[PDB]
């Protein structure tokens, strides 16, 4: 007689609505488990996230309000928007679960890295990145954090972002990944827009190169291989860095640096046509203007947006929605549970 039902979706449960028919699992998608379902009110495919007592920490808590109130506040195409937002529980007192309805996508932006990509596509590609990016930071929301598997993907060339990224102790056997990070977030330096340009240039880079350009088990090797390929920033980047971390940065092994000629070869790229010989020159001269470890020599989301290999998909009104309530402090579990039962309720 209640409007909810229960199914097993790997060794998790899914207290759904019953509009939602034929649940399977698709993929990671971060902070729990999601499924694939039939709308049958709207008529349409879906993907329902799971939170489970996002309350139960501050890490989850903190970043589950702020996803809930954030994608009220967002409107473009190339982010997160939700279809619906409910909870099987009927008060605060029992209050378990927080249920996320979206679009049905097609792939993760890790599985079409896998794959071997055209001009046309891969442009497009960074092109709705850039104005999903440009659309957050008019909304005064700069990500740091941007990762592959947070982006998707559908059939079409159709890209979304997902999680709004950061605002911390976790508990699970689940490590965050790190690779897309800018130096300002590695050496904690303060940051600005264009310290989501760097996150853009590891992905292309990655579709390039089928290959992480900055691994490592933690913030120690991971600076190496940016130093090892891209070298010591200049004198000026590192005055601009704390007495401490500078210590460590400036004892580094000195590093000269390649040439992005030989760090993106032109084997890795089509150039069998003069059209692709071309794009294969602009691919690569953006791609040494974000991979700049300096931000005062990083070029910027509305620079990247002019550039040859990026302005071929400019319209007029495709990133004009300009923003149609504030994040808070600490809070207990009690009151995290209010705080997003609220929200969910409205
Ligand atoms: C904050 O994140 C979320 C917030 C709310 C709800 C969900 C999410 N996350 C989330 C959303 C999508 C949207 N599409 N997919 C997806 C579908 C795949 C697939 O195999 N589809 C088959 C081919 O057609 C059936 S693969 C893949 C990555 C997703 C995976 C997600 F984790």
């Amino acid at each position: 007689d209640n409007q909810f039902y229960s199914v097993e979706v790997g060794d998790s449960t899914f207290t759904v609505l019953k509009r939602y028919q034929n649940l399977k699992p698709i993929g990671s998608g971060a902070q729990g488990i999601v499924c694939a379902a039939y709308d049958a009110v709207l008529d349409r495919n879906v993907a329902i996230k799971k939170l489970s007592r996002p309350f139960q920490n501050q890490t989850h808590a903190k970043r589950a309000y702020r996803e809930l109130v954030l994608m009220k506040c967002v409107n473009h195409k190339n982010i997160i928007s939700l279809l619906n937002v409910f909870t099987p529980q009927k008060t605060l007192e029992e209050f378990q679960d927080v249920y996320l309805v979206m679009e049905l996508m097609d792939a993760n932006l890790c599985q079409v890295i896998q794959m071997e990509l055209d001009h046309e596509r891969m442009s497009y590609l960074l092109y709705q990145m850039l104005c999903g990016i440009k659309h957050l930071h008019s909304a005064g929301i700069i990500h740091r954090d941007l990762k592959p598997s947070n982006i998707v993907v559908k059939s079409d060339c159709t890209l979304k972002i997902l999680d709004f990224g950061l605002a911390s102790f976790m508990m699970t056997p689940y490590v965050v990944t790190r690779y897309y990070r800018a130096p300002e977030v590695i050496l904690g330096m303060g940051y600005k827009e264009n310290v989501d340009i760097w996150s853009v240039g590891c992905i292309m880079g990655e579709m390039v190169r089928h290959k992480i350009l900055f691994p490592g088990r933690d913030y120690i090797d991971q600076w190496n291989k940016v130093i090892e390929q891209l070298g010591t920033p200049c004198p000026e980047f590192m005055k601009k860095l704390q007495p401490t971390v500078r210590n460590y940065v400036e004892n580094r092994p000195k590093y000269a640096g390649l040439t992005f000629p030989k760090l993106f070869p032109d084997s890795l790229f089509p150039a069998d046509s003069e059209h692709n010989k071309l794009k294969a020159s602009q691919a690569r001269d953006l791609l040494s203007k974000m991979l700049v470890i300096d931000p005062a020599k990083r070029i910027s989301v509305d620079d990247a947006l002019q550039h040859p290999y990026i302005n071929v998909w400019y319209d007029p009104a495709e990133v004009e929605a300009p923003p149609p309530q504030l994040d808070e402090r600490e809070h207990t579990i009690e009151e995290w549970k209010e705080l997003i039962y609220k929200e969910v309720m409205n």
